[PDB]
């Protein structure tokens, strides 16, 4: 048994899945894409996009 718990917080859970939900929000608002082939990130799957074909 245990406590599944936010440790980035560690003050807050609903449930384990009020947490698994929870766990997600410190990734933030999905208003950006991370790079294919190096990672890099971009304020859009846009200008991800720009820089993916002029790589
Ligand atoms: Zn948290
Ligand atoms: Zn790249």
């Amino acid at each position: 048994m245990g406590s599944h718990k936010c440790n980035v917080c560690s003050r807050t859970f609903f449930s384990e899945n009020g947490l698994r939900e929870h766990l997600q929000t410190h990734r933030g608002p999905a208003k950006h894409y991370m790079c294919p082939i190096c990672g890099e990130r971009f304020p859009s799957l846009l200008t991800l996009t720009e820089h993916k074909v002029t790589h």
